């Protein structure tokens, strides 16, 4: 009689948590599959992550599931020591991956600058705005100003040259999965805080270790623990929510009474649902604006075995492209992240060739694939990233929804928010605990 909307990681881990506490639940999932924005799918000859890919043991929630479902030693590092290429002022520069990492390390020093003052506990991201805050008033003022500054402007204002600016532009096109110039720099500062304020650790956590058996080894693991069947192909159309109960209506018109609703539908898809009473205005403002997640992820297959890394600034079709798999038919599969889903067809060989042509003339695309999450009505976004102002007046507003309507999902997590499965596992579990505590 707790209704969980969505069978992504947040909904699945919430259901398992309620099951432990002996609370009845049902998961309603719009699609014919579980996993949500994590999706391991056979494409181009091997299982590919169409959404979530990388993990690390410094991600508490993800790592606990990894060792729980038998994947402790089933991780492999992405290719390193690639030949690096970056576009600066319309020109392609060649260098080593070490050259590029060294430039990004210098830029991150400035990008992280106030993280030690803001985030002594990196899992208390709004401590500076708390009544417990005991630092100088100027730290609070800089904190609020940093929510209105993008991460590239920090590097420009520090006097870095155009080559570094173009590299950081490319880097945050990928990191903010859209337009980095509309983003909040506090997101980047918290990533630093969660990564011991070191670029190499941040990259080790977010872009290095892949699951050999895919994200599906974790979400199928959680689903396999559930004693209540998930209702697939059952989109929720309406949520009524009050002080002591709730009512969910599906698109087919079926009405389901509930003691509480845990809604894991992302902001990009919340407009599909009618809420009664209406969601708070501050929450509605975030839904209208959306997150700063408008980009896309591609998998490109080229002829030959090539150790390749490419960076290119906005408005490139793809801003970061890296070799990931070397296939037996003498081809390489590369992964790419781009800032604008509408400027690339992830399944067009000509478009993928244009991506590769950003850096090389000689490499030939023979296949390409991807899922455009932004054009997917049940997602409407890639991973959640913050526009200006959304660090302090965005993700945290979804907590109180007065009633028995709780929002859970990676996009509302305290820690690795939006960008990581860790945040979905965090917030699905803690939201289930809110429901557990209320009932106890
Ligand atoms: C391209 C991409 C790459 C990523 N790479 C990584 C990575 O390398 N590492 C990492 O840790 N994380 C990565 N992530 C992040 C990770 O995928 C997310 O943080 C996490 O999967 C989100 O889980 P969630 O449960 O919060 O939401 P979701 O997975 O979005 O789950 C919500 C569910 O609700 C369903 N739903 C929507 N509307 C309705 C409705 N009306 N009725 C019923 N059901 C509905 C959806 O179909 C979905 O199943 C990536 C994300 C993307 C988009
Ligand atoms: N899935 C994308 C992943 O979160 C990512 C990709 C490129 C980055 O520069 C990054 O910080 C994160």
């Amino acid at each position: 009689k707790v209704v969980i909307i969505g069978a992504g990681f947040a909904g699945l881990v919430a259901a398992r948590e309620l099951q432990t506490a002996g609370i009845e639940y049902e998961i309603l999932e719009a699609k014919d599959r579980i996993g949500g924005r994590a999706w391991t799918e056979e494409r181009m000859g091997r299982p590919l992550e169409l959404g979530a890919t990388w993990v690390h043991w410094f991600q508490a929630h993800t790592w606990t599931e990894i060792m729980r479902y038998g994947q402790r030693t089933e991780i492999t590092a992405s290719p390193s020591g690639n030949d690096a290429h970056w576009v600066t002022d319309g020109k392609v520069v060649k260098g080593t991956e070490d050259d590029l990492d060294e430039k990004l390390t210098a830029a991150m020093g400035v990008t992280y600058e106030g993280s030690e003052e803001y985030f002594p506990n990196p899992h208390d991201p709004l401590w500076v705005l708390s009544d417990d805050f005991d630092g100088p008033a100027e730290v609070r003022e800089r904190f609020l100003s940093d929510d209105q500054t993008n991460a590239i402007d920090l590097v420009k204002e520090a006097g870095f040259d155009q080559e570094t600016i173009d590299l950081v532009d490319a880097f945050w096109c990928a990191g903010y999965i859209g337009d980095p110039y509309t983003g909040s720099a506090l997101m980047a500062k918290q990533w630093g805080a969660l990564s011991d304020n070191r670029y190499r650790v941040m990259e080790d956590i977010t872009l290095k270790w892949k699951l050999n058996n895919g994200m599906r080894s974790l979400y199928d693991g959680i689903a396999g623990d559930l004693n209540t069947d998930i209702r697939l192909n059952t989109p929720v159309a309406k949520v009524e929510h009050h002080d002591n109960g709730a009512t969910v209506t599906t698109e087919s018109g079926e009405v389901i009474e509930a003691s509480a609703v845990i809604c894991t539908v992302p902001v990009g898809a919340l407009s599909n649902i009618e809420f009664s009473p209406a969601l708070p205005d501050a929450v509605q403002s975030v839904i209208d604006d959306k997150w700063n997640s408008q980009g896309a992820k591609i998998w490109i297959k080229i002829k030959g075995h090539h150790r390749f890394l490419g960076y290119a600034p906005k408005p490139a079709k793809m801003s970061v492209v890296r070799s990931e798999y070397f296939m037996d038919d003498d081809t390489t599969i590369l992964v790419g992240f781009g800032y604008d889903n509408t400027n690339i067809d992830l399944n067009s060989i000509e478009d993928a060739q244009a991506v590769i042509n950003q850096w090389r003339d000689d490499l030939e695309v023979v296949d390409t694939t991807g899922h455009n999450w932004v054009a997917d009505k049940w997602a409407g976004q890639a991973w959640g990233t913050l526009r200006k102002g959304q660090f302090t007046q965005g993700w945290s507003l979804f907590d109180d929804i007065d009633s028995q309507l709780f929002f859970a999902g990676s996009d509302y997590a305290y820690g690795w928010r939006g960008v990581c499965v860790d945040g979905a596992l965090e917030k699905g579990m803690t939201t289930a605990r809110q429901v557990i505590n209320s009932m106890r």
